[PDB]
């Protein structure tokens, strides 16, 4: 399925080239521009654990998730992955725990040492 495919066929987007975040572009976005550090970014996403369970979805909330890019307000994989995206792009990200929640995990649903799968849509970005 999609998690296996990004695991086996994804592109390493890390600056360390440590395989910690792998990406596949699913829907090509618009233009060439990617967001700027500090921009307000608006995303829709769904996240799955490696046991197949969905642990989060903004679609199910009927509102996007908003954060300031490159500030550590989200897991490292999202700061580095969203920075690669164009407006309107949809990608898959396969994130090792060192770029996610590490040994701590995150209650209620994310265990220790978890590799995570996300589908992310970059809806918009704006400098404030
Ligand atoms: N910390 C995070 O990366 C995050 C992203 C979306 C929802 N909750 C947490
Ligand atoms: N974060 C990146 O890899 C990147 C590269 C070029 C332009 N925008 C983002
Ligand atoms: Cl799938
Ligand atoms: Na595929
Ligand atoms: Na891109």
């Amino acid at each position: 399925g999609a998690p296996a495919t990004v695991t086996e066929q994804g592109e390493d987007i890390t600056s360390k080239k440590d395989r910690g975040v792998l990406k596949i572009v699913k829907r090509v976005g618009n233009g060439e521009e990617t967001p700027m550090i500090g921009d307000k970014v608006y995303v829709h996403y769904k996240g799955k654990l490696s046991n197949g369970k969905k642990f989060d979805s903004s679609h199910d909330r009927n509102e996007p998730f908003v954060f300031s890019l490159g500030k550590g307000q989200v897991i490292k994989a999202w700061d580095i992955g969203v920075a690669t995206m164009k407006k309107g792009e949809i990608c898959h990200l396969l994130c090792k725990p060192e770029y996610a929640y590490g040994s701590a995990g995150s209650l209620p649903k994310i265990p220790s040492n978890a590799t995570l799968f996300f589908e992310i849509e970059l809806l918009d970005f704006k400098g404030e």
